[PDB]
């Protein structure tokens, strides 16, 4: 029932993922130099720096935030691809099974732990 538990969680995760070589693409913004149409196709561009740097300045309130924006780095990678086959993309499906595997856990400890504060 530890409300801030979470946070801790998180970070031990982003450091799995940051370990992980499936990760490269995704660490750091797209370089648009390299993809100079990336801006006409993606409107909100994240990365998992991003993510990690939100996290630690105390700027998430909540675990499903912090989700949120690990599903837009695994979105806007779909919107971005020219084949469901390709190299980048095939990485960003790997990297969303590991963190959906990983980030239940932390979601259902989240809210059972708030619905125990409020019972
Ligand atoms: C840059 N990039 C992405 O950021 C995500 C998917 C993708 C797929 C093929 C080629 C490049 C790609």
């Amino acid at each position: 029932y530890d409300i801030q538990a979470w946070k801790k969680q998180c970070e031990e995760l982003l450091n799995l993922i940051f370990q992980c070589e499936d990760s490269e693409p995704f660490r750091q913004p797209v370089d648009l130099l390299e993809y100079p149409d990336y801006r006409d196709i993606i409107d909100t561009p994240m990365d998992f720096a991003t993510v990690r740097e939100t996290l630690e300045a105390g700027n998430y309130e909540s675990p499903m935030e912090l989700c949120k924006d690990v599903r837009l780095i695994f979105s806007n990678s779909k919107a971005y691809t020219p084949s469901k086959r390709s190299r980048i993309y095939s990485m960003s499906l790997r990297l969303s099974a590991f963190f959906e595997e990983h980030i239940s856990s932390v979601l259902s400890d989240y809210k059972s732990a708030l619905r125990f504060h409020k019972r």
